[PDB]
């Protein structure tokens, strides 16, 4: 069982890559504000309906002239544990499991999270805000074994009927709110906002609706366009406050879809909204969840690196100016040269920058025709991504951490943490 860990330890080494000097340590000890965009598909990035833009401030941000640096290749990793599976992937760089949910089936496993990881380095208080009850998809469990200090759910907001919408909270009071909750924390601090209003049915009373829907016939489709619009609204307002608290310019601020919103299901009416039949091919790059990226100091711009969430820990731990050598991850820093451009799916699809392995066919991203002559690097990215999924599982399968004497991380004791009722 040591052998084990000693086994995935040494698979992960090969991958492992230098900072960007550019980069390295230039967001040290500063506040890093994450924001979780529900079910967001960047299909929607310059979208219009009705000759309406669905989304215009995340257009703004991803014209890479916003302070934010926009990777329109990068890709939600996630399976059957939804929200709870982006979660554990961009606090960890593990893979969720390949059936459940690693949060309410692994929630006592140990962990070597970079919550616990920022606290330890460099004295990060971590929070968690949303707007529906702690013990769903068992966070209340899960986030003291990540280290995560505080989590302010559903009860530290007003749940009013007036106030929700479909699982609960609205995101534009939900946003306000939080943002008044995190000018009252000490610095540094780690916030991670987890919104909910663009979640299916995408149900949306009128009065909140900005935007008409499509009319494509699936209630689904149409009413994602409303929810989105709203989502959109709610965030550039956050940002608003954000900028008028002084927690905008100094600090780090990132923002990312959790997977996607609109399944395969839908391929009729989204071959009607985008113009394109829904291949599986096609299916595939709708997989595009997003991410933004303000970094303190740096301009930004838009990155073509082919990417996904597995990827976010090694970043911000490299933009905060640790060493990562002896942190088990699967995936790799974004900014740095050796950035391994290869994104595994759980269901064992990837993609690289030149083609994408789906349902036992490659095709060219170019144009997404099939490819029949076999590419130089295709079985040994095949063997990666397979190797990859199984080593991942083997970590949790095993709670192989619990054999792992790391010289760069403290164990956690999870009965440190507790998360009191609000008083809502
Ligand atoms: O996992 P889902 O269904 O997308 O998200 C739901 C939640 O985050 C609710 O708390
Ligand atoms: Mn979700």
């Amino acid at each position: 069982s040591e052998d084990d860990l000693t086994k995935v330890l040494n698979y992960t080494k090969q991958r492992q890559t230098e900072p960007n000097p550019e980069y390295y340590g230039v967001a040290k000890k500063k506040n890093i504000i994450k924001i979780h965009l529900e079910s967001f598909q960047t299909f929607l990035i310059n979208k219009k309906v009705n000759g309406k833009e669905v989304t215009p401030f995340l257009n703004k941000l991803s014209s890479g002239k916003e302070q934010f640096t926009y990777f329109p290749n990068f890709f939600h990793q996630t399976g059957q544990g939804k929200t709870s599976d982006s979660e554990f992937t961009m606090d960890n760089s593990l893979y969720g499991l390949p059936q459940g949910s690693a949060f309410s089936l692994k929630g006592d496993n140990t962990y070597q999270s970079l919550p616990a990881i920022l606290d330890q380095k460099q004295g990060y208080k971590s929070d968690v805000m949303h707007g529906d009850y702690k013990t769903f998809w068992n966070r209340d469990q899960v986030y003291k074994h990540f280290g995560i200090d505080k989590f302010y759910d559903a009860t530290y907001y007003d749940m009013s009927d007036k106030n929700v919408v479909n699982l609960g909270l609205k995101d534009k009071i939900f946003f306000k709110d939080s943002a008044n909750y995190q000018a009252k924390m000490k610095s540094p601090f780690y916030s991670h906002l987890i919104t909910l209003t663009n979640h299916y049915p995408f149900t949306l009373d009128e009065k909140d609706a900005t935007i008409e829907k499509s009319n494509t016939g699936d209630a689904t489709v149409d009413g994602y366009i409303q929810t989105a619009r709203y989502l959109d609204e709610a965030l550039e307002e956050y940002i608003n406050d954000l900028k008028k608290k002084g927690l905008y310019d100094n600090s780090v601020i990132m923002i990312y879809g959790d997977h996607y919103g609109i399944s395969e299901n839908h391929n009729n009416a989204m071959e009607k909204l985008l113009g394109e039949k829904i291949t599986p091919a096609k299916f595939t790059d709708l997989n595009r969840t997003g991410f933004w990226i303000k970094i303190p100091g740096k301009s930004g711009g838009i990155n073509n690196e082919y990417a996904g969430q597995v990827d976010v820990m090694p970043t911000i731990l490299h933009l905060a100016g640790i060493d990562t050598k002896n942190y088990l991850m699967f995936g790799t820093d974004l900014f740095s040269k050796g950035h391994n451009q290869v994104v595994p799916f759980r269901n064992g699809d990837f993609i690289t920058k030149d083609y994408k392995y789906v349902n036992g066919k490659i095709y060219s991203n170019k144009n997404n025709e099939l490819i029949t002559t076999q590419p130089a690097d295709f079985e040994k990215n095949k063997k990666q991504v397979e190797k990859d999924l199984e080593m991942s599982d083997n970590v949790l399968n095993g709670d192989l951490f619990r054999f792992y004497k790391n010289p760069d991380f403290k164990k956690v004791n999870p009965s440190k943490y507790k998360y009191e009722t609000g008083p809502k």
